[PDB]
């Protein structure tokens, strides 16, 4: 395995966007893992629409919040999910429009992990990076201290016991600076925020749960070559 991997750097990431007012990081998180794993795959790089699981995955509650495992799940049961181009996204609750879609992207199945207090933070931790070496993954995390960010490697700050989950973002790999190991994650609050609209969550901090919470709950979409 590389010492440092980053899929952003692949062109398999789309750019960064804006979820304005609207708690939808999980439908970002989802969208932009689906898109590189699309493009891992395929060889095609294409933006997809968080819009269409706001509405569609009644499972989740649109702007209010969401899971990225139930995104993922309503992709491969719906025979894909439709481009940012032909579903808008429109920043709040709408009605679903997915019969009405014609060319979807589609995935083959998709995966979860939830750490339980059996694990160690050696196996989540190797696990997780096993993973994004593979494709990149959403992870819900504690977001609490996000808006106070503008960059360098977070620590965890204000979050302790018990992690809410708030947010999801996108790890698209991982690194290291002067013996200190972090994750690259994707955000979907535009570009200017933290280091060009993503930011280094610190890694090996030695709780279980990871930084925020992080470690908790990973999700992802599985498509063949
Ligand atoms: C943990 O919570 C602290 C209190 O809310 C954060 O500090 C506050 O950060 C605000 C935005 O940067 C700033 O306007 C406040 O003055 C400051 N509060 C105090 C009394 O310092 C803290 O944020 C970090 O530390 C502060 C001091 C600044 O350097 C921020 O830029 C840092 O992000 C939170 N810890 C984090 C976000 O890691």
């Amino acid at each position: 395995a590389p010492e440092s991997w980053d899929w952003s750097k692949k062109g398999v990431i789309t750019k960064v966007k804006f979820q304005g007012q609207c708690g939808s990081g999980w439908a970002f998180s989802a969208t932009g893992a689906i898109e590189a794993a699309h493009a891992i795959a395929t060889g095609n790089l294409v933006s997809l629409s968080e819009q269409e699981l706001i509405d569609c995955v009644d499972e989740s509650e649109g702007c209010y919040n969401g899971w990225h495992y139930q995104s993922f799940e309503w992709v491969v049961k719906h025979g894909g999910i439709a481009s940012e181009a032909d579903y808008p996204y429109k920043a709040r609750d709408g009605k679903c429009k997915a019969n009405e879609i014609q060319d979807k992207v589609t995935i083959d199945n998709y995966g979860v992990q939830i750490l339980s207090n059996e694990s160690t933070e050696s196996e989540a931790e190797s696990s997780l990076q096993s993973f994004v070496l593979e494709q990149p993954i959403s992870v819900s995390i504690d977001a609490k201290d996000f808006h106070f960010y503008s960059g360098g490697i977070y620590d965890g700050g204000n979050c302790s016991s018990p992690y809410g989950i708030n947010h999801f973002v996108l790890i698209v790999g991982y690194g290291s600076e002067d013996g200190v190991d972090y994750w690259i994650a994707k955000n979907s609050w535009g570009e200017d925020w933290g280091i060009d609209g993503y930011i280094r969550i610190q890694r090996n901090t030695g709780n279980l749960l990871g930084v925020c919470g992080m470690n908790y709950f990973a999700s992802y979409p599985i498509i063949e070559k």
